[PDB]
């Protein structure tokens, strides 16, 4: 609830209406607390790529007067082993082991991006290295995108529904789109989790085999039929996401541009709004003309990445020992 | 006095009381250090830089201002610079969208986008600089475009007055042989704002280096080097690839009888040598002329945290 | 003492005990002096990679109220030509003797990490590059790690053992171990001119052939037989490093594992602590077990790097112009 010891599921956030309060109590004085994290040190872990998370992350922590290390490990840090018990005779020059302890002495709260693996789904699921973090930091931890979620990407997809629905419980439908690489499911996963903890109409809609994990569908509407599902929504929802029911966990099932939401699909829905967490890859995920159109919330969506990070980043200093 | 951006010798408006501001910071570093407060400026990187990349945030830092420094291609997802492609390879995320996107979360954006020498027009129509004035929604600076860079060339005009030992000295702009194909970004720059001055400007260069006219201006143009140099009171040394007709951004010569050595300094008026670094020795010039104590290259330097914290401060004093 | 320009070796910090007065009065109250460095930037510098230099070293600057910017070298900024003289028509776009006064201009302190090339004894025992920084940047150099030494490490070192010791003079024993890769011989180095300038019992052992120079072994006792020098060790200073002497500079002569400190050596002291400066390797420089057990203090040391860099950093504000 109110006393947030680390944020990577909808569940750290507590109560969904008070945090949609906080959340544009923000959006309308965003300094209103940059007093808060004076003397905080935040420390920005990346193990893979970041535009969004990368940038609006620190922001967050400016507005809340704190102190921002961004780290990208492999590049300028040495690189990491990860597995216990293995005699480290070759490219790893240091283990996670230690290196998760040893960044924890020098911050106050960690923020870390992992992304899935995809070489064994136990590992990744389990959320191993999220965990390890956890564990051994000795710091609060909040997720910038582990192996199966994205919490800050989902609040703030949130908040931008909120910021632009038209009525209170619209219909959000979440869809499947085709993709040239194997991608995490952890946004859709993240996505599901999230709609589910509202009371909007949520409806899932992928090919055959792309069938997510149930712990994160839910009891979520799952239609195999696009154009059955894109009808009458509210929001469109466009994440690709590789597979992840048995042997095929994290590949490539298909790449059928059918899925791709043009204008075709949209027509369908009730001039729904079209929302992507970012990267995007144009005229795969998405035609050029929808994102381009005027219900593409796209950017709007991306900004209030800097909203739901500020809230997080405020909740974990207010609860600093 | 309302700068909306900085890109062109134009935006800085009047040079007298531009020099004036420099000046004063130079003397009062922190002056204003309270006036760029819960402000943040978003630095992006295209290209590698040094001194672009220290003296801006120490810049910013004189203003009080946040500093987010990214460089894409590092940390971030490759980029598709054209429109209406299938992006199904090598780039994860269009220019289009990351440009908006960046703009979110600063107030001043600065960017370095080389030219790329694939194509004439699309460098100096200067697309990509603009694309980010244009989608931003943020006031943009350069920190070197396809063809200018005057965050560079607004501190060599600051280190001229600060050095120059007349009220209009001779400053000589000379091209100097280099190994690989370099922007003309420097060189327009520096004429676009040597032109603005009432120095006594000329430009040497080898056969089918001519710069563009819009850059060259008026100029004085010399081919013979030796008399280029005669009587000047700066050099100006820097290489860069051709731009005429079908050798845009292509090496035509690497005559090294133009290494800026001591042969040519010696029919100068013991003029003082300067470059915009980085600088390759014993190519653009000798060891022992970027040693001569005639040789400002790092006050110069120094300088770029002035014209850096004179332009990021009245890009602030116009914020809304 | 009160006077420093630079911080490079042990004799830069003065008298040992009141430095380790300042840092355990830092420990207390970290942000004491958070006022002292505002308006002051630190420059960090690194040619080669860093966890633990990298974030305990912004960190105490931020504590001290400093700005800092963090340049990689070779990452965001052009190649360095190191050799005078040489006609630059190739890899590198700029020369060291532009570079290092260039980056002086843009702030008030100098970290620089340079490791040993292993090219030229001389160059690197001569300190040639950290020295230039001297010369020709202007302002106060810090090493982060130079060629031969490592006082920012060396100086936390001691304040662990300061921080841990049963006894007021307890027996210190810094031993080599097997690693795959050459390694410089600055800990080492370091580590040595450190424990020498305490009273601490110092032992050092390696095998033969891995004799570090004499200026650094000073008139500490070498014992060529492991397990012997052990016995009733107080702390264990595991660390590798590359060969020294002759024709074997920079090279590694051997990868005995019979070094790899494991329960068998420690069994030999008295319940000794285990100390190494990190990254390690795991089952090459020490066990899994030793290095997890409780008389590891490893994260500890490490978190004391904030205090040795804080402490450094203080002072050197302290006597800037
Ligand atoms: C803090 C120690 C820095 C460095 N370590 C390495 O270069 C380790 C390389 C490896 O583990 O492969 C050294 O031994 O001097
Ligand atoms: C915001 C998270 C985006 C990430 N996607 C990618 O890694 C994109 C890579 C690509 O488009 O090639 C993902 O699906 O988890
Ligand atoms: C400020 C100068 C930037 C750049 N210089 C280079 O890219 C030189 C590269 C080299 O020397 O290899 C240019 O000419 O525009």
């Amino acid at each position: 609830g109110s006393h947030m010891k680390k944020f990577t599921c909808v569940q750290d956030i507590g109560d969904l209406k008070s945090a949609l309060a906080e959340s544009f109590e923000i959006k309308k004085d965003r300094f209103k607390y940059v007093e808060l994290g004076r003397n905080k040190t935040l420390l920005m872990i990346f193990f893979n790529s970041s535009l969004r998370t990368r940038l609006s992350t620190q922001k967050a922590a400016l507005n809340l007067g704190m102190n921002v290390i961004v780290l990208d490990i492999n590049q300028g840090a040495w690189k990491l082993e990860t597995e216990r018990g293995v005699i480290m005779d070759g490219d790893k020059p240091e283990h996670l082991l230690e290196a998760i302890p040893v960044m924890g002495c020098y911050c106050d709260i960690i923020g870390v991006r992992s992304f899935a693996r995809f070489e064994n789904r136990e590992y990744d699921y389990n959320e191993v290295i999220i965990n390890q973090f956890i564990q051994h930091s000795g710091r609060p931890v909040f997720s910038m995108e582990a192996a199966t979620r994205h919490p800050l990407q989902s609040f703030a997809d949130l908040i931008t529904i909120e910021e632009y629905k038209k009525t209170a419980r619209p219909k959000v439908v979440m869809t499947w789109a085709p993709h040239p690489r194997p991608l995490p499911q952890a946004v859709p996963n993240s996505f599901a989790e999230w709609m589910n903890a509202t009371d909007y109409e949520f409806v899932i809609t992928h090919p055959e085999g792309y069938e997510l994990d149930p712990k994160f569908v839910g009891n979520a509407r799952v239609e195999y039929d696009q154009m059955k599902a894109f009808e009458g929504a509210d929001f469109i929802y466009a994440k690709n996401w590789a597979a992840y029911l048995g042997d095929n966990y994290g590949q490539i099932l298909s790449t059928d541009r059918n899925w791709t939401v043009g204008d075709r699909q949209m027509a369908v829905t009730n001039n729904a709004y079209f929302m992507h967490c970012l990267p995007v890859r144009r005229n795969m995920i998405v035609t050029d003309d929808v994102i381009e159109s005027p219900q593409s919330i796209v950017i709007p969506e991306a900004a209030n990445r800097e909203i739901s990070a500020t809230v997080v980043l405020k909740r974990l200093l207010e609860n600093l020992p």
